[PDB]
């Protein structure tokens, strides 16, 4: 499954995903691909912040959705 994911700069990257992977394994994917921390990523869609241990599936993300990354500093 494609998704997109996009920053408040209008970058966009793509990531291969399944239904059943949970957000923390999708914010290891932007890790791989750019070199984000997890731990500072947060992600949106539909207008709520997503949590780690729930699934896409859990929000109906599906393919050609795009989720929104924020950064949260932890210090
Ligand atoms: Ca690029
Ligand atoms: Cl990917
Ligand atoms: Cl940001």
């Amino acid at each position: 499954m494609q998704i997109f994911v996009k920053t408040l700069t209008g970058s966009t990257i793509t990531l291969e995903v399944e239904p059943s992977d949970t957000i923390e394994n999708v914010k290891a994917k932007i890790q791989d691909k750019e070199g984000i921390p997890p731990d500072q990523q947060r992600l949106i869609f539909a207008g709520k912040q997503l949590e780690d241990g729930r699934t896409l599936s859990d929000y109906n993300i599906q393919k050609e959705s795009t989720l929104h990354l924020v950064l949260r500093l932890r210090g």
